[PDB]
């Protein structure tokens, strides 16, 4: 089924290629939505698509690119909106 | 690569079949390790195996079984210890 996960991702998650790498993995997996940096040092993301693909990307997000250190991911499941493609928005 | 993820999972995550369902999903994915309930109401787990399979199970754990309501997951990456099977241990 199609699902939509809204994430807030904490740790050493800025300045490490996290947005570029998340975008790469999203496009590999066919996940739609977006990712952005927030001023408090966290990363925010919306992931929408087939639940197995969304789950694969969420699991990836706890590893991140090599220099990332993800200490927690907060998740809210939402009603799918019809996201198409994955992009970096901030 | 082979990885080991040590999880704490928070939310409405006890009394919902989280341990049994995690074990079923781990066995499907070929992930070894264990899962248990903690007295603070969280679920703790160790997930060990191929990185893609481990990540799939980490992502699944943000959804859980149908009646779970996960709010956050924390992962610590660890050195593989040669876990065999996936056990419910508490």
């Amino acid at each position: 089924a199609i699902v939509r996960a809204h994430l807030k991702i904490y740790g050493r998650v800025q300045g490490v290629g996290f947005r570029w790498s998340m975008q790469r993995e999203a496009r590999k997996l066919g996940v739609n939505g977006w990712v952005r940096n927030l001023p408090d040092g966290s990363v925010e993301a919306v992931l929408e698509g087939d639940e197995e693909r969304v789950e694969a990307l969420i699991g990836w997000a706890h590893q991140g690119p090599p220099l990332a250190r993800v200490t927690r991911v907060e998740v809210k499941w939402e009603q799918p909106k019809g996201e198409k493609g994955f992009r970096i928005v901030g």
